[PDB]
C-alpha cells in the first residue's frame, strides 16, 4: 500500500547509546524527520518518543 515517503521500519534491534538517541525494535516503524549531513544519522519519531537512530539499521517502506 501507499505510505509516507519517510516511513521506515527498522531492520534490527538498536539500544540508545543514550544522549537524544532513540531505542529500536527489529520490525518497528519509525517516522523520519531529518538526516545529519550524510544521511547515516536519522532524527526519527516512533511510539517511545524522538532521537538519533542510525541509518544502517533502518530501510524506508516504500518501494
Amino acid at each position: 500500500m501507499e505510505n509516507d515517503p519517510n516511513l521506515f521500519v527498522a531492520l534490527y534491534d538498536f539500544v540508545a547509546s543514550g544522549d537524544n538517541t532513540l531505542s529500536i525494535t527489529k520490525g518497528e516503524k519509525l517516522r523520519v524527520l531529518g538526516y545529519n549531513h550524510n544521511g547515516e544519522w536519522c532524527e526519527a519519531q516512533t511510539k517511545n518518543g524522538q532521537g538519533w537512530v542510525p541509518s544502517q539499521y533502518i530501510t524506508p517502506v516504500n518501494s
